[PDB]
């Protein structure tokens, strides 16, 4: 999963059919529970991975802050994770012992045993839980951003910015629970290797070509070269601080030469890139503020909109805001939190 990607996640309580959830999500991305305690086993397990794309599983706590019940509970998991998957997630948002280092001594235990096991570990709670109870940082020092956090805002089923719930590391926020578990992805998932460089760049006085290890180099062509997508011209330099048109879609070469995924600031100009390094166009809130962006025939705009207090005011090329709010009422667009 990318920045900004949405997945679900379910439990017995979500049945045996997901499908109609998923297709209201528009994703088949899930986070599956597994089990609870030592002796609790989700049977809705198999059913809920047939309908859907698992990118992880998780586990109900209920160990506390004692070690070796966390041990016990981890293994438990462990023995019923049903597919390879990236991660594994401590579900830890009940019964927590008095003591916090405690419970986060056996938080931790419970994250190393899963990565032992060859997954990446996530901890999963709520904000005030957390802080009342495990020291996160603790966490994070050994596991780095390896946060789930739930914060619901008004719990409208939309993702609402104001009540981000401000913890470091955060990889994923779970931002509603109606009428389902809704998540969106802060951090893409890390690599699990060291990208390849099939060759040797280099710089001459026009700019930086590549040479392949067979000696030849690429041009009028994308090419992927240390798992970063470039674009090299008709002589083989690759393209920076320029947007290209390939296939009726717009690119934008960053100044160095990596194809702009996500939020990109062109000049002063925010624009929005899909996965595939694709301009995205219409409504795009970035965060608190609002932008509508498009590209026809080639003039490329941003028309951003900055929120102060109930208003959304337009801000000009030069950077003056306007005196009056253009709109109040949030226009339906997609929603980005990094």
């Amino acid at each position: 999963v990318k920045k900004n990607d949405l997945f679900v996640d379910v439990s017995s309580h979500n049945g045996y059919d997901i499908t109609g959830i998923l297709e209201q999500m528009g994703t088949t991305n899930t986070i599956i529970k597994i089990s609870e305690s030592t002796t609790y086993l989700n049977p809705c397990l198999s059913a809920q991975v047939e309908q859907s794309n698992p990118i992880g599983f998780y586990h109900f706590a209920r160990f506390g802050g004692d070690v070796a019940e966390a041990e016990r509970e981890a293994q438990f998991f462990l023995d019923n994770v049903p597919m390879q998957v990236k991660y594994l997630v401590l579900d830890y948002q009940d019964d927590p012992s008095g003591d916090a280092q405690a419970n986060t001594n056996a938080c931790l235990r419970f994250m190393q045993m899963i990565a032992d096991a060859g997954y990446k570990p996530i901890y999963y709670s709520y904000k005030p839980f957390t802080h009342d109870n495990v020291d996160y940082q603790q966490i994070l020092a050994q596991f780095p951003n390896s946060l789930w956090i739930a914060g619901y805002g008004l719990n409208d089923g939309t993702a609402n910015f104001e009540y981000f719930p401000s913890m470091d590391g955060i990889r994923w926020w779970q931002y509603s629970s109606n009428p389902f578990d809704k998540n969106i992805v802060l951090l893409d998932d890390e690599e699990d290797d060291k990208p390849k460089t099939a060759g040797t760049w280099k710089q001459d006085s026009k700019g930086w070509w590549f040479r392949r290890n067979n000696g030849s180099f690429p041009y009028n062509k994308w090419e992927k070269i240390g798992g970063v997508w470039y674009y090299f011209d008709s002589k083989g330099y690759c393209l920076t601080s320029e947007w290209l048109k390939d296939n009726e879609k717009w690119y934008y070469l960053k100044d160095n030469g990596a194809m702009a995924t996500g939020w990109v600031l062109v000049g002063s100009e925010w624009y929005y890139m899909d996965d595939s390094g694709a301009m995205v166009t219409g409504w795009v809130k970035y965060k608190n503020n609002w932008y509508y962006m498009t590209n026809e025939r080639g003039n490329m705009v941003s028309n951003e909109f900055i929120k102060s207090g109930k208003g959304w005011y337009f801000m000009n090329t030069n950077g003056e805001l306007a005196d009056n709010p253009s709109f109040t009422k949030e226009p339906d667009g997609l929603i980005t939190v990094a």
